[PDB]
């Protein structure tokens, strides 16, 4: 209880948590790296916890549907399934009513990922127009960021994501496929647009960052271990440890 | 120190911190009274805890200078000066950066007060002018809103801001004089334009709401107060005690 292994949620999702690669089959932790992971080792050698990572079954963040019902990574925080949430979960005005989080341990923003030929510059330019289709990984904050808007140019935007069947994706490399193989722009958080124009050079930016807002580990609403990770990862920031993890992870060839 | 009464900064603020009416001359917590004072009595009952009320000297909320030092009263919970901070303090993702917050207890988005007689209808309006002129309460979450937006038309509305030195105002009363004694627009949070605009007939909100965040007890990070009260706000919230407490210093006469 005060020595148990803590339940850690999480999904994949590069290159926060993947699964690493090997030729045997892998199983319980040793499955898992990547950003999110490295955080998540150095938080536990610091504060002296151990824990079992579990995929959610979903594989979704967490959205609210019309009767107040969560699923995602939210929803096993909210009934105590999972002690952490550990991954590139964004915390959020309508999150912070069902759940906790630590101190961001990432700032990111909502931007547009799309492929370099047509040269649309900005959301307002995406706006205006649906012959270049665009969309939201389905149950995440930006989908929830677009359905709570009250800004005119991102109100018609949600109305015409909405709409559309294919316009909202499961996950983020659904979406990236998209925008690889269809005419779709991807409205997708910034620090993974980074990750992702690095390695595909056909892919880029479209305009700056709509919001400006962080990743933090998810806690149930009340919980005990929340603080003392609050504390380490501020901690670890002060040290500019966080900047060298991001450092390791992003790294790669660039581009010509 | 288990049972030692809990320090609370906070600033006079209409209807949420104000000095109530008398003849005498009053002292300590019974000066104040607001409905940020009936959501501490509430709480401080329902958690058997007791607490000191110190206005926070600055008069400001909080916002950090190019050094990075904060002022106001997030600041003082920095400083570990106080426990908790009880005022309609905005829950944000650069004070989570060194301050936590109770879950938060209202919900409210920056838009525009200003008087009724030019009929502008949105923030566009204002950025494509400067014969209205606007601005925000200096050091507040809304400065800082704008200051750090990548979104050109709040990026040129931040230029005209910080350009211009009556714009920033010390205070929401000091801002809500000038709108009404000179051509000025006022961006403020809405559940406070909605209790002026109840009262100053005159007035308006000009446009929807920009954002959509929430206000939040302050802490010093690592609290060990916090969760206890994030705890109690939820079940004051699923008994909608809350929307009763707002209703209660919302209430009025309205307007012809
Ligand atoms: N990080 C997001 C998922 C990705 C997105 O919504 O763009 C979340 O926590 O919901
Ligand atoms: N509630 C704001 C002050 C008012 C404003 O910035 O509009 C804050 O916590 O900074
Ligand atoms: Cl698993
Ligand atoms: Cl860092
Ligand atoms: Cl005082
Ligand atoms: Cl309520
Ligand atoms: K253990
Ligand atoms: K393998
Ligand atoms: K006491
Ligand atoms: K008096």
């Amino acid at each position: 209880g005060t020595n148990r292994s803590l339940i850690v949620t999480t999904l994949l999702e590069e290159p926060f948590v993947m699964f690493r690669k090997s030729d045997r089959t892998l199983y319980g932790n040793d499955r898992f790296e990547g950003y999110c992971i490295d955080l998540l080792k150095e938080l536990a050698h610091i504060l002296g916890f151990s824990y079992e990572i579990r995929l959610v079954e979903d594989g979704k963040y967490g959205a609210q549907d019309d009767k107040g019902q969560w699923n995602g990574m939210v929803k096993e925080l909210i009934d105590h399934k999972a002690d952490l949430a550990v991954a590139p979960l964004t915390i959020t005005h309508v999150r912070e009513k069902a759940i906790d989080f630590s101190k961001p341990f990432m700032t990111l923003g909502v931007s547009i990922l799309y492929r370099k030929g047509t040269p649309i510059d900005s959301a307002d330019d995406l706006a205006k127009q649906t012959k270049i289709e665009y969309g939201a990984v389905k149950d995440g904050a930006t989908m929830t960021f677009f359905k709570k808007s009250k800004i005119s140019t991102f109100e018609k935007m949600w109305a015409f994501m909405s709409s559309k069947p294919s316009a909202l994706v499961k996950n983020n490399e659904e979406g990236i496929q998209r925008t690889l193989t269809a005419d779709y722009a991807l409205l997708m958080e910034s620090t993974t647009i980074e990750y992702i124009t690095q390695r595909n050079c056909n892919l880029t930016q479209i305009g700056g960052l709509i919001d400006s807002k962080g990743y933090g580990i998810g806690t149930p609403m009340g919980s005990p271990y929340r603080d003392k990770i609050t504390i380490a990862i501020l901690q670890l920031q002060e040290e500019d440890k966080l900047h060298i993890m991001k450092e390791k992870w992003w790294r790669g060839s660039g581009c010509p």
